[PDB]
């Protein structure tokens, strides 16, 4: 499945077999796909012909640098949701292979950047580890297999402690 993240955003997460299923793209009216994995959409299929696509080539390994990508990732998700000429808010799918580690890390980076007070921005003994954990448990409410690898978890803590700097 492609699961919808809890909250007010039309934001979805899943793995590669779901992200390739035209039927699911159409069911959820997905307009934007962020592949946190090397990926090419099938533009010969009407369901994908006009989707806005970004692919980042990264593996699901603890030594992979995903922090470097998080500003671009967050800007892609936010601009696809807000639709920025009249704005046309979109529906964003973030996927990887399993919908477990790479894509979930990207979603958590966006959630920490957009909703810092939800994840503790000032209980003053809020640690980065606790903020990231709360965002992971938020994702797990609709994507229970979610679980970034240990290196991605560390980098999400770096992201939080850097103040989630998504500006270009």
């Amino acid at each position: 499945a492609l699961n919808r993240i809890k909250g007010d955003d039309e934001l979805f997460v899943g793995g590669v077999f779901g992200a390739n299923r035209a039927r699911l793209i159409k069911e959820h009216r997905i307009t934007h796909i962020l592949s946190v994995i090397d990926h090419t959409v099938d533009r010969e299929n009407e369901a994908f012909r006009h989707v806005k696509h970004l692919s980042i080539d990264i593996d699901d390994m603890e030594d992979q640098d995903i922090l470097i990508h998080l500003p671009k990732i967050v800007r892609f998700i936010d601009s696809g949701l807000r639709g920025i000429a009249v704005a046309s808010p979109g529906v964003v799918l973030v996927h990887c292979a399993m919908g477990k580690s790479r894509s979930v890390t990207a979603i958590i980076a966006y959630l920490l950047w957009k909703y810092p007070y939800r994840f503790g921005k000032s209980d003053p003994n809020i640690s980065a580890k606790e903020a990231v954990s709360r965002a992971l448990e938020w994702v797990r409410e609709t994507r229970p297999i979610a679980g970034p690898n240990d290196g991605f978890m560390r980098q999400l803590e770096m992201w939080w402690d850097m103040g989630c700097p998504a500006d270009s």
